[PDB]
């Protein structure tokens, strides 16, 4: 059974999308980024990494091998922090639009980064009673593509997964590994998964995809992973990269994304105007 | 010769109209943060007087007999002056109430609002005694959940109060927006401090309801009402909560899920098969696989399945 599909500036986010995400774990949103900011990203991207080859550190940057012959990055963390264009990109008035009615009005941006690779699988973050707590979809894997995912090589989701019982998805997972559907995807293009839905892939050239994780600010609060100053940080950073998007010309017809959660969830006002848009994880986990 | 002559004289809280706008966008969003939304017009006029007349006669029942079998009562029925106040499974018992729990509006919103997997839980109607009701003090209604924020302060376990009755805003629900993302402390501090001071409803809005229109609201929300005279308000409840949270966190025991999936399944029908309710677009219920349960157990033969044998 397919991936559903937002053609998200033709039809608006519908009924049917959301309840196609909260039932398979998994949405398709074609033509998020227009051309221009498709190639600004692009751009953005495509700096990161050669600055990653050339500045052989591993300052927010995994590497296969230590920068060993055959060494390579696959992985820059915080890259809103690191690139103008793509702080802007994670105020996208269409993509948080989205994430408002999948997430709530709660939300707030977590993980940020790029992923370039040269296992079946949950995305980390696990709760107790995960599926009780987010199997309908609130936290959520925004995969925004820069390169082209055709079927030799894309991401294999099996939908519906995301309600799975934990030994279910164990003994499911490790058949899979030993031994569905895709999200064949077009640059601009937008993949939304749930962390809980079993998804991997299986021979092909470099591809891009910028990851932005979501989370509702109340499950955090009570559940974490993230500390509880956490919170107000990351709405300091999402207000700031609207604000940022706002101000940009290029994009001053867009009616920015207006960020409004609960009166007990507001927390920017706690701690000063902040410095960076990186905040550690290691430093802010409880 | 016949002259042929001719005789003399003659000639040869925001509100959604569901039925105007449909469900948007910004209903849910004020849902998920209010934690309540006024539904206007949910039901036709035909509908809202079978309901209503449903209502009558399940509450004219109730007094004939002063059973305690599924009913609240104000005191023991053999005392001067106890009335009851409420009535349980009346889906169960009556039959436009049944086709009333499929309406196809309220499922497709409690669809959007839920989620895919939801399933019916308490079904009842709550009414109250026109000589004199008592203050509703200021109450969430129970979760039975840890973290009960965490899991469902976006409003995943959800009343709808479906009204019978007006309620204007001098006889209504009023309720403290946005109160269901409280923690404990705050929440068990600002209910004990409005419950042992008089009636006051500064920070809470009211609930102004027309017969037929809707009120949705999360069990988190605070809530509550005023001391109140002369009008037997009858209203509706169902709640509904996702099958998945169900399964995981109670407070049904696994069995009841399928059960009331079947339940659910068997309003949907008999209102598809009502000649009334024939050019409705019938709810169309699909949750996960996984979690469709309603083949579980053999055909039931009855829409009442009492919470206290169906609890984990
Ligand atoms: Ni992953
Ligand atoms: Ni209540």
């Amino acid at each position: 059974n397919r991936i559903a599909e937002c053609d998200i500036r033709r039809t608006g986010l519908l009924p049917e999308h959301v309840t196609a995400f909260r039932r398979q774990g998994v949405l398709v949103v074609r033509g998020l980024l227009t051309p221009q900011e498709l190639a600004d990203v692009q751009e953005a991207g495509r700096a990161l990494i050669d600055r990653a080859w050339s500045t052989r550190s591993m300052e927010d940057t995994v590497w296969t091998l230590e920068p060993q012959p055959g060494a390579a990055p696959v992985r820059i963390e915080y890259v809103v922090d690191k690139a103008r264009p793509i702080a802007m990109l994670a105020g996208h008035p269409l993509l948080l639009r989205i994430m408002e009615q999948l997430v709530g009005p709660n939300l707030i941006p977590t993980w940020d980064s790029m992923v370039f690779k040269t296992a079946w699988h949950r995305d980390a973050g696990l709760y107790d009673n995960a599926v009780g707590v987010t199997g309908a979809g609130r936290v959520i894997d925004a995969g925004i593509y820069l390169d082209p995912a055709p079927e030799d090589n894309c991401v294999w989701c099996i939908p519906e997964s995301n309600y799975w019982g934990d030994d279910r998805l164990t003994a499911t997972a490790d058949q899979l590994n030993a031994s569905a559907v895709p999200a064949v995807m077009q640059p601009g293009d937008l993949l939304l998964h749930n962390i809980l839905t079993l998804h991997g892939a299986p021979v092909g050239k470099q591809r891009r995809v910028i990851y932005f994780e979501y989370r509702p600010a109340e499950v955090e609060w009570q559940l974490g992973p993230h500390s509880a100053e956490y919170i107000g940080l990351k709405q300091q950073v999402l207000r700031s990269c609207i604000q940022m998007r706002a101000n940009e010309p290029q994009f001053g017809d867009e009616e920015p994304f207006d960020y409004q959660p609960a009166e007990s969830l507001r927390h920017w006002v706690d701690r000063p105007e902040i410095d960076t848009l990186r905040f550690a994880h290691e430093e802010y986990w409880r």
